[PDB]
């Protein structure tokens, strides 16, 4: 009978509960908006895992440049002078990725991605109590889950402070979204 | 300048993160769908707190009958024979709320709400580790967060098993949504 129609909404209802409740769906929609908003050729979420590993877990590329999605690496060491900047919740404006001495090893990554300038925006976690790893601060009582990055690839773009300011605002909004959705 | 327009999306982006991430927004949208789907005059989420208190925290009434929203009570004791049924994850079909001996005290509540029949659907929580209260089972390793109820008010409605079956499916979907969103 039309008991058929009862489930045509139950599958909807479940579909939304699962949709909204999974982290990637809202990661994937924020980045698709950061991209269309800042008119930037690529938006990635570089995720850092405390064992050392790290991976671009979401990405929104203009079709012109490579899918750095899933791009990854193990035992990721960042320059101390840079994590300080990042634990303080401060974005990082890299107006010339090419001569950026802190990213002087992501030359492979830089040239395939074809990145000219970029803004890097920490995603932080107030993780109190007990957890220790590679991306964690005791001075700041905060953990660095990953990084929202935005890639100027077509031109060496110059960034206004409000651009970084803004990306950081959005990053700091993900931070809250992610702390909830980790099971 | 048009730096104005940068924030007209940031307020959107934040608006969605906050929207999706707060429990009530998805409680309120499920019930508005359970209601429009089962053609039932009222849909409530009766929430049970372990101190004893309990309250109708969301509701979707047809404009014809009272807002039992926020309707509440303290030191709520349910008949043991009934929690067993509920911890097992089994909905309860009450085809005549009026002569339901287990709800023989919600006569005030029944007559204002004007409830003729109803389906009652437990919302359960696999709460392991350490927490004990009034709504918690050791036999079933499960806690009873609240109850999704559906109220036939216009007529003493008869319910097909699939109707209860279905409401329970939806209840069991909330259970997963709520376990995530408690901070
Ligand atoms: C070189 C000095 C070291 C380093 C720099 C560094 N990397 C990031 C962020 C990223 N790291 C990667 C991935 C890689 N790390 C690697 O060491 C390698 C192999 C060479 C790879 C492929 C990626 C993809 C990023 C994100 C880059 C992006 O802009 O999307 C940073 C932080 C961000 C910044 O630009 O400030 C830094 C400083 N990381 C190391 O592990 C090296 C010892
Ligand atoms: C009487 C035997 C006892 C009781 C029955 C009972 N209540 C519910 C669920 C609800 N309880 C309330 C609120 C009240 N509980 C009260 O004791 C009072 C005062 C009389 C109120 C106002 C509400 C609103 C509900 C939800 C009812 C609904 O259908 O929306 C149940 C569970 C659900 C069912 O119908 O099986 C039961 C068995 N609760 C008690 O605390 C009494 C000792």
């Amino acid at each position: 009978m039309l008991q058929l129609q009862r489930q045509k909404i139950i599958q909807d209802i479940t579909q939304q509960i699962r949709s909204t409740l999974n982290v990637n769906h809202i990661l994937a929609t924020v980045t698709q908006q950061v991209k269309e908003l800042m008119q930037v050729e690529r938006v990635i979420i570089f995720r850092l895992f405390p064992n050392g590993r790290s991976q671009i877990v979401e990405e929104v590329v203009s079709s012109e440049y490579a899918a750095l999605k899933n791009y990854h690496w193990e035992d990721e060491k960042w320059s101390q002078e840079i994590l300080d900047c990042y634990w303080q919740g401060k974005p990082r404006i890299v107006p010339d990725v090419i001569n950026d001495i802190w990213t002087s090893c992501l030359v492979e990554y830089t040239t395939q991605g074809n990145i000219q300038s970029k803004i890097v925006a920490p995603i932080l976690q107030e993780l109190g109590e007990n957890e220790t790893g590679r991306w964690v601060s005791s001075e700041h009582k905060q953990k660095l889950w990953g990084v929202l990055v935005v890639h100027a690839c077509s031109t060496k773009r110059v960034w206004e402070e409000d651009e970084a300011q803004l990306l950081q605002q959005i990053a700091n909004q993900l931070a809250i979204a992610i702390q909830q959705l980790e099971h």
